[PDB]
């Protein structure tokens, strides 16, 4: 000698340690196939039978939350089997995570004969009609399931997965797994469905075979197989029915990928064209104009106010006026300043720091105690001048990483160290670093600052505190000689009296080859002057042979140079920032001792492989002082990544680049030859890559592209609202629409059977219905509306009003997405306003008239004379109600919430009366209303409210009643009831009949188009929203605080009534479409990448695809992709043949033509053989070249003649980070990579579209199938989710590479459990850095959803003693999240 508290171990020899082999997206969830396994074992223990020898069939299983696992722990699980009638729960305390009902019995119990096939169809078939287990959960892996070696139970299935092979281990958890991914392999999709109802499962054992033999290592394969008639799932013993599956938001398993833009820049005096050249706005120029009169009027103040003497460095002060007027009242000054501050223009720089301290180093009264005093109040608002635009204008991110990383390039080494003497007054450490430096994967980095005492504001950084006093040679540190590659002197050789003394102790403690970073004042030197005597205390600066030093501590920028020039210093870059500070990198001149050797690279067939390998293999066996030059003086050439590789392998203390661009070279192109002029001062600075584009000297550079630029709207003439993240309504932005190509976005599938005929109107108001917000807001998913729009670029808004082709008039309902500028409306749905409307009342009007009249006399049948009863008869639809039911001369019955809808419907009906309505508030209004009616019941039933009130509304049904319900939040049960058909489903149906727009549709159109002209449909009261306020609009609906339709203003009606609507644009975000009407080539498109970004093109719009390999359909992943694209309506080729001549070239756009005019040209493909390069034969060099250079040039020609280039749209060509940042092995692969970048940009010069793409890893597919580099592999949803800002953008190439930490790996100090639970529920909503958000934005406007909401909850109890609920998680911010767990 409740019913069972199961405890499952997490441990790392537990038997249930594979229950972390099955993870979505990262997360370890518990499977859904687990609850069924857990019922199954406490029946047989509430039976008294072993549970393997009981035969159970479990019916309308359902999963309401998921029991988070987490490994090396222990979670609990309370399992109740209901004894007689077997009802069941999974509860996990107090919350459930699943129910049903478990029936055991004896007989036969499974209704497929399954569990009698013996053998495995899948015999003898060649293996292009089959896919294995990695083909298989390779699919699986693209949409966010991660199956690890247990849960990898198919190991073979044919083409339609109908039949499949499925390996029995003896674990049922795994086992039912294995069943279930069946019907997850029977719909091919691209979204992320977890399932949710499994209305049917059936486990006989006493059928299914034995548990293998102790020791078993050969386990057994079961036939299984999958019925689409009746959706069962059956293998062996088991047979899963019906499953249900909810759209799910997939999350990032990394942080956010990090894009930059390849791009060339310039070393030395940057034009405002160039990359590198100071950001100086128009508003910055009059703002440092601004503060200079503030300045100079002050300056003047302080002279004459200065009756107490009490200002010190007066002389000086005086020479700054001397200079001021040389170079060029006090209330105005402040009102300029003042208005440039104040004002919102937008134009507005991001603070004004040098005025605020100017102003308080000039409101401060001169009296007693001034220079210590002042010094105070200054010294805590030092922060105001190092954040100020003046001066974080030649810092950049551009700037800063320019600096730091080409200094990278030319560090042999691999710690870059970094030295910053005087990080007290001007730092530079919180410039360089988090700009900079943190982006460095494969170089390391070893920053130092050094002033007299201890940095304060340096505690956070991750740099080393060094104590010595800056400003006094011949007692610097003598440990600090050579210590350094690089040396920043940021507002430093200022404040040093000899500085000819000062560089000749700072150039010792460079190394050999190391540079100086020097950032001083050289222009309107009175402008920072006001607050420079007050600080510095010796204002004693020396002048010398460049002159007298401004003041006494400045040197004129053209004077800078003159000095470092005399003492042998070679001006690397020398961006001359044109409003204040100056920037001077230099380096010790390089003098060498033996001929440089110079290499023509120029050639694309390799005929020089050979010298360069002989010369290479020379390296490491000469003078320090011996160079390796590869040269090119074309711009198609790969010297630039081909040299990044060589150095993985050599080094880079011998390898050189030099390459010009003969398209972009001046009037006078350099002449490098042995020994020339031009070619003697690139060996002075020895740098490692010498680049001549634009006519300058400069290198190739990744510029990191902001976060907010990927969402920066620019005009659109065709845009349409979407949301950025699911189940977000403050996410609603608008998108670019594909109609700008003429057709709408899910032309694929069921929505190519209806043939309607459309007509293009232009949207001007557009109305918002309940429905659209309970899919904007997550309370439904876009999988319940009718499958026609499952491919549809948006699912929001049916309504609207606007103009026809034709000019004239119209309103109508249409399919999603009504929310547009532009729809094309089916004829069959198109009303017309009459001429007393205007079209701000004809949006208010189709719907809710339409809905009305479906419900009452299309689904009610109502009679004249007859009882209704109206919930809600507040809402659009139930004030159409009303109107309706009242022309059908019967008796209303309403509910409202308050007296002012009382009053709102008394005035707009005079024939109701006060006895026509009731109280929504609670369910007084059955006792009424049965009495009223005198017990014969109400005829019809229009119904919205749920729980109590639907049952007391079924109560009140007459004999014949009718009770229709249009509410949207179903409960569970009513949910089941739907699917089961025991209810018909009534709250989708308008969406449903719209699609089809059948008799029964008509039957609707021609009651309202009666309607309109009896009077019966009249316009309801409106409020009209800007088209930018669409996130306010949506919330208003959702409130329901006040009556009325929401309509969103698109245009502005014109005065006539037919007219022509002007052509207009409007701001929104990219969204790439494809033409339908034209044929797009991917090239190599049978890959990994290829075939899954082919999916994409497929649902933006391609129709029309050419698909070329080397072989064609070889394997059974290929043959089922391209069954599923010919399947869903796209006319798909494939030809085997290899783009390397130009009769290859011309079959492939022969075929392509054929199809339609071309209008896209992909390249993915790749053949990449890793070697060392001095083992390398051209025959081996040239492996990848193929693909990369002697075919983008072949496509390139194609796309530049007749008829491609008129037609064609996009040219993409797939790069890889190999060209920015080398890799070992594969210098054939970089040379290649690199030319096809060349090309690329030889198109932009030529004003032809391309797209370069740089990927550094790509996960879920291609070559992968972790971490190099330091790179993390990207997720493939991500991929496309960059893919798609690539294409519509203006730069060519674009580097996408996802990094694994900036030093969190082996760095951390948590402990208390107070902040323990922080990092967890930060992690939760994808916060890296829970601090960094404010601490009082509720998590709703983050966006946090459910299962991330489950989480939050489920990790709490997990984690501390909390127990909260959902509805708080959606209101419950970082500070009161704080003061719970303390409590
Ligand atoms: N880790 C990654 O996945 C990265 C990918 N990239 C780029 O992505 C692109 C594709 O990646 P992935 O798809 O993984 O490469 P895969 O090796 O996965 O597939 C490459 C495809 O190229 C096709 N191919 C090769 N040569 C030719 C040819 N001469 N004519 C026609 N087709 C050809 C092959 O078809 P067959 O097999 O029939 O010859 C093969 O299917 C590549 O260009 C690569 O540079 C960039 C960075 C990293
Ligand atoms: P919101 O949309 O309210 O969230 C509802 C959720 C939590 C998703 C719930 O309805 C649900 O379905 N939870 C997940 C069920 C589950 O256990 N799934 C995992 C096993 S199946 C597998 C392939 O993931």
């Amino acid at each position: 000698y409740s019913d069972n508290v199961i405890d499952i171990d997490l441990s790392e020899d537990s038997p249930e340690n594979y229950l972390l082999e099955h993870a979505v997206d990262g997360r370890m969830l518990f499977p859904a196939t687990g609850t069924l396994v857990l019922a199954w074992k406490t029946l047989a223990k509430l039976k008294g039978v072993e549970f393997e020898q009981l035969g159970v069939q479990m019916t309308n299983v359902q999963i309401h939350q998921a029991l988070f696992l987490n490994p090396g722990g222990k979670t609990t699980v309370s399992v109740s089997v209901m004894p007689i009638t077997g009802e069941f729960q999974v509860r996990d305390g107090e919350s459930l995570i699943s129910s049903g009902v478990i029936t055991s019995s004896e007989g036969r119990l499974l209704e497929t004969d399954q569990h009698m096939k013996k053998g495995s169809v899948l015999d003898g078939k060649p293996d292009k009609e089959l896919l294995f287990t990695k083909e298989i959960y390779r699919e699986f892996l693209l949409r966010g399931y991660e199956y690890g070696a247990a849960f990898q139970g198919i190991q073979r299935a044919s083409l339609d997965a109908t039949d499949t092979d499925i390996r029995w281990d003896g674990r049922w958890i795994s086992y039912l797994d294995t069943v279930l991914q069946m019907y997850l392999l029977s719909k091919p999709g691209t979204h992320q469905a977890l399932p949710t109802l499994l209305e049917s499962v059936t486990i006989d054992p006493r059928v299914h075979p034995a548990q293998p033999p102790e020791g078993t290592t050969e386990f057994q394969v079961l036939p299984g197989k999958w019925d689409p008639v009746l959706q069962i799932a059956a293998a062996g013993g088991v047979e899963i029915r019906s499953c249900h599956s909810i759209r799910a938001s997939r999350r990032l398993n990394h942080d956010p990928p990090i894009l930059e833009d390849f791009a060339f820049a310039p070393y030395v005096d940057p034009r405002p064209s160039d990359r590198s050249a100071a950001a100086v706005t128009p508003a910055l120029r009059d703002y440092a104009d601004a503060c200079f009169e503030f300045s100079r009027q002050g300056m003047k103040r302080w002279l004459e106010n200065d009756k107490n003497n009490v200002l010190p460095n007066k002389e000086e002060i005086k020479e700054a006026l001397a200079m001021a007027n040389k170079h060029a009242n006090f209330a105005s000054a402040k009102a300029t300043l003042e208005a440039l501050v104040n004002n919102k223009n937008g134009h507005r720089l991001p603070n004004h720091g040098l005025f605020e301290m100017l102003d308080i180093a000039f409101s401060e009264p001169l009296e007693g105690d001034y220079w210590d005093r002042l010094r105070m109040k200054l010294h805590d608002v030092r922060t105001y001048l190092w954040d100020d635009p003046i001066i974080a204008a030649l810092e950049s991110p551009d700037i800063v990483k320019l600096v730091m990383e080409t200094v990278s390039d030319n560090v042999n080494q691999q710690v870059m160290e970094i030295l910053e003497v005087g990080a007290a007054r001007g730092p530079y450490y919180r410039q360089a670093i988090p700009k900079a430096l943190e982006y460095f994967s494969i170089k390391d980095w070893q920053y130092t600052v050094a002033d007299q005492g201890f940095v304060e504001d340096a505690a956070e950084f991750p740099v080393k505190m060094m104590q010595f006093d800056p400003l006094d040679p011949a007692n610097f540190p003598a440990e600090l000689t050579e210590s350094c590659d690089l040396l920043v002197l940021k507002w430093n050789l200022q404040m040093q009296v000899d500085l000819d003394a000062a560089i000749t102790e700072f150039s010792k403690m460079i190394k050999p080859g190391g540079f100086l970073l020097v950032l001083e004042n050289g222009t309107r030197l009175s402008t920072f002057f006001p607050i420079k005597a007050i600080v510095s205390a010796s204002l004693g600066g020396k002048g010398g042979p460049e002159g007298d030093r401004a003041m006494g501590c400045f040197y004129t920028d053209a004077q800078w140079s003159a000095l470092f020039a005399r003492h042998g210093f070679e001006q690397i870059m020398h961006i001359p920032d044109g409003i204040a500070v100056s920037m001077f990198l230099l380096r010790k001149p390089f003098e060498p001792s033996v001929a440089p050797i110079i290499i023509n690279v120029d050639d694309l067939e390799c005929s020089w492989l050979e010298e360069v390998q002989a010369r290479c293999a020379e390296l490491q066996d000469s003078h320090k002082d011996s160079r390796l030059w590869l040269v090119a003086n074309t711009e198609l050439s790969g010297v630039l990544g081909f040299l990044r590789s060589l150095v993985w392998e050599f080094g880079s203390e011998k390898l050189r680049c030099i390459q010009i661009d003969d398209a972009t070279a001046g009037p006078n192109p350099p002449k490098i030859s042995a020994d020339s002029a031009d070619f003697k001062e690139l060996v002075r600075k020895d740098l490692a890559y010498n680049v001549f584009k634009n006519g300058k000297w400069g290198t190739y550079r990744g510029f990191v592209i902001s976060d907010a630029d990927r969402q920066k709207e620019r005009p659109s003439e065709y845009v349409y609202a979407d949301w950025l993240s699911a189940g977000d309504m403050s996410s609603l932005r608008w998108f670019d629409s594909p109609l700008k190509t003429g057709h709408n976005n899910g032309m694929l599938g069921s929505k190519m059977a209806h043939k309607l005929e459309t007509e293009t109107c232009s949207v001007y108001y557009a109305g918002l219905n309940l429905r659209d917000i309970i899919l904007a807001n997550g309370t439904i998913q876009r999988d319940i509306l009718p499958e026609e729009t499952f491919f549809k670029e948006g699912v929001l808004g049916v309504e609207f009003s606007g103009r026809n082709s034709s000019g004239k008039r119209v309103m109508g309902l249409c399919p999603p997405p009504a929310l547009a500028t532009t729809v094309k409306c089916p004829v069959s749905s198109l009303w017309s306003v009459p001429d007393q409307w205007t079209l701000e009342e004809a949006a208010t009007v189709p719907l809710a008239y339409a809905t009305a009249y479906y419900c009452l006399v299309s689904e009610g049948g109502v009679q004249k004379g007859a009882t209704v009863f109206i919930h809600a008869g507040a809402s659009v639809v139930g004030q159409a109600s009303i109107a309706v039911a009242l022309s059908y001369n019967c008796e209303i019955f309403t509910l409202t919430k308050n007296s002012d809808e009382t009053a709102l419907l008394k005035s707009m009906y005079p024939q109701l009366n006060d006895r026509n309505f009731c109280s929504s508030e609670d369910c007084s209004f059955e006792k009424y209303i049965r009495k009223e009616t005198k017990g014969s019941g109400v005829d019809v039933v229009i119904n919205t409210l749920r729980g109590k009130f639907l049952k007391a509304s079924r109560r009140l049904l007459s004999k014949k009643g009718k009770f229709v319900d249009i509410g949207f939040k179903v409960d569970s049960n009513t949910q089941i009831a739907y699917y089961t058909r025991e209810h018909p489903d009534l709250r989708f149906q308008l969406d449903a009949l719209l699609e089809s727009q059948g008799p029964e549709w008509t039957r609707l159109f021609d009651l309202v188009q009666a309607g309109i002209h009896s009077g019966v449909v009249k316009p309801l009261k409106r409020a009209v929203y800007s088209m930018d306020k669409i996130v306010d609009a949506f919330k208003t609906v959702e409130a329901e605080r006040e009556a009325g339709k929401i309509v969103i203003k698109i245009r502005d009606e014109e005065r006539q009534k037919v007219c022509p609507t002007p052509r207009t644009s409007f701001p929104a975000i990219h969204r790439t479409c494809f033409h339908p009407d034209k044929s797009h080539i991917l090239v190599g498109g049978m890959g990994g990448m290829g075939l899954e970004t082919a999916h994409w093109m497929v649902l933006r719009g391609a129709k029309k695809l050419i698909l070329t390999s080397r072989y064609g359909i070889t394997t059974g992943y290929q043959a089922r992709k391209i069954a599923f694209f010919k399947q869903l309506g796209v006319e798909v080729e494939v030809l085997a043949l290899s783009v390397n001549t130009r009769k290859a070239a011309d079959k492939v756009f022969e075929h392509a033509l054929k199809m339609g005019p071309v209008g896209g040209i992909f390249n993915m493909a790749m053949v990449l053989y890793n070697d060392d390069f001095l083992k390398m034969n051209r025959e081996q060099f040239l492996k990848p070249l193929e693909s990369k250079i002697t075919m983008t040039m072949l496509l390139d020609d194609k796309s530049r003649e007749k008829p491609v280039r008129d037609t064609l749209d996009h040219f993409v060509m797939f790069s890889s980070l190999i060209v920015s940042g080398g890799h070992l092995g594969q210098a054939n692969y970089a040379f290649g990579s690199t030319v096809l970048e060349k090309i690329c940009e030889r198109r932009k010069r030529d004003g032809l579209p391309v797209t370069t793409p740089q990927w550094a890893s790509i996960a879920d597919v291609g070559t992968v199938a972790t971490i190099i580099c330091r790179k993390y592999p990207q997720r493939f949803f991500n991929v496309l989710s960059v893919f798609d800002f690539m294409m519509s953008s203006d730069n060519v190439v674009t580097i996408s590479y996802v990094l694994v930490e900036k030093s969190m790996g082996v760095a951390a100090g948590e402990e208390s459990m107070v902040d323990q639970v922080l990092r967890a529920v930060g992690k939760v909503l994808g916060i890296k850095d829970v601090s960094s958000v404010d601490g009082d934005k509720e998590f709703i406007d983050m966006g946090v959803d459910s299962l991330m909401s489950v989480e939050i909850k489920q990790a709490l109890e997990r984690d501390a003693g909390l127990v909260i609920s959902t509805k708080d998680t959606q209101l419950m911010t970082f500070n009161t999240l704080r003061s719970m767990v303390k409590g």
